[PDB]
């Protein structure tokens, strides 16, 4: 996860100097609510939407290393406070390894450690750009990434989850940091315009396979054993991909074990198991996370010939085929 | 407390009638349950305090445009109203109505920014945006540090209620100057009389809790003592009896309905409420000197009458 930079000379000492100025910008009072932030970063120098941004920003010789660094910051900083406030209204216990911050020090002060974020993330978008366009095009991704957080909040125990639904939900809450990354490191930048015109397809892309590769996991695996991450998600009635493809073979089956919602038994989700195994929902998914994937591919395949599109395949296809 | 207070002051009458219509379009979302839960808190903040000094220190200026300055004004409500949001939410699974709050107040600072970048062309005017709504989460997340804490001296208390009340204060009348294109003398001013209208405000807050009824028992001051938030005029009591004050607030969310009557009886022996008045007329008196240093004039005038109304009564 931190190696496998290690197959991209180019990018590699970029993204090692952004993990010490990651842990840099954050700077406050409360020295407990401190450490539990700069945590999370240390157990996430993956930084696979930095690496897009960056990997973008090759097709492009305009921006300085003080703004590159500051955009890629601005990414990460929003996905971390995202997270923070995701694992409140989930009550997620764990992120990364490490126990998350309203376990430890409550709900309030989680929230206002993901508000805190939200500062940092503001300051690191106005030290990248003076151009107003590309701070508003930020604006507009934190507010597409909230709609597709309350998209999520209505489709919540929705049997009749159509896959439209499933889309334009997951493309805000997941695909759009992706999106964003592509787009800003471009256009910071400066690539020409036939690069620009395709980040953002590729980055939605790359994000909506993303996703269903997390959901395909949940289903995927021992069919008779219980399973830890879909007992929580069944019963609060989010019904990841490879469930609401299955749904349509038999309807009121399903609907039998999931009127239930919260009292949901440990012997149910066995039962909703192994009829997404019949009905094979894993195999129905693996094939769309593929076409997204394949969509993607094509894309990249249309940029400019370089160094960079070479990178961008090799770090598509380790992300999405494995 | 009022919607009509601005009849009073004319001269900015216009504009603050004209914001509470913008603020309502700007805050429209799909998502019904949390429009609503907005549109509540906008029509019960219709006395729009922080708006009427930005509004007023405008007045000394032209350099904005009518839409620039409602932006301006837009996003100092929206930033007010998005931590009052998350303020209402508790310590410590998770509600209906709670998830509702976070995801209100999210949508308020994406909100906030956009009409902070509406408002201005002008980078160190968006980076004092950003620096105060840091400085008023800071102080949001250092009450934590704060709580159950005897030994707090008063220092840290004028710099809790600094960055939790103040910067607004502080922001307001700073933007407004500086969008509008004030003289720099009048800018040079705005910070300083913002802060101390601010905390002048807070401790008249914290000196409502313990005024009412000393043999009774009042709502707020219920939660407060349990959480480990002590109040100013209690914080001025604590250096009389530091052995008898620690019997009773060790207890925490332990303390009973009598517990607190103890408390709220010792303050009232020692007189903590009349010690913080004074404290909170220092103040008010330090504002309405800084703001007589301001250019003679309709808005010293309405400033004056304003922090008045605000701190007097």
């Amino acid at each position: 996860d931190r190696q496998l930079w290690r197959q991209f000379p180019q990018v590699e000492p970029q993204l090692t100097a952004l993990q010490d100025y990651l842990l840099r910008t954050v700077q406050l009072d409360n020295q407990p609510i401190h450490h539990k932030i700069l945590a999370l970063l240390k157990s996430g120098g993956k930084l696979l939407r930095p690496g897009y941004f960056y990997l973008f920003s090759t097709f492009g010789n305009a921006a300085t290393p003080a703004q590159l660094q500051a955009g890629a910051a601005a990414i990460e900083i929003l996905h971390v406070g995202t997270l923070i406030h995701d694992d409140v209204i989930d009550d997620s216990p764990t992120r990364r390894g490490v126990r998350t911050i309203q376990m430890t020090y409550g709900q309030r002060n989680a929230i206002y450690a993901g508000d805190f974020m939200f500062t940092v993330y503001f300051d690191q978008v106005l030290k990248s750009t003076t151009d107003r366009s590309l701070i508003q095009n930020h604006i507009d991704a934190m507010h597409r990434i909230l709609q597709g957080e309350l998209h999520q909040m209505d489709l919540n125990y929705r049997e009749d989850i159509t896959l439209d639904a499933y889309l334009n939900e997951i493309a805000g809450k997941t695909a759009e940091l992706f999106a964003l990354s592509c787009y800003q490191g471009a256009q910071l930048a400066g690539a020409p315009q036939s690069v620009i015109d395709r980040t953002r397809d590729i980055g939605i892309a790359i994000g909506c396979a993303y996703q269903m590769l997390d959901d395909i996991l949940d289903y995927a695996g021992d069919p008779k054993r219980t399973q830890k991450p879909v007992l929580e998600d069944l019963r609060s009635g989010v019904y990841s991909l490879p469930l609401l493809l299955s749904l349509s073979h038999a309807p009121r089956d399903f609907h039998k074990l999931l009127k239930k919602k919260q009292a949901m038994t440990l012997e149910d989700i066995k039962h909703v198991q192994a009829l997404v195994a019949q009905y094979d929902g894993v195999g129905a998914a693996k094939q769309l996370a593929q076409d997204y994937t394949d969509r993607a591919l094509t894309l990249i395949q249309q940029l400019p010939v370089g160094s960079a599109q070479q990178s961008l395949e090799q770090l598509t296809r380790l992300l999405l085929r494995r």
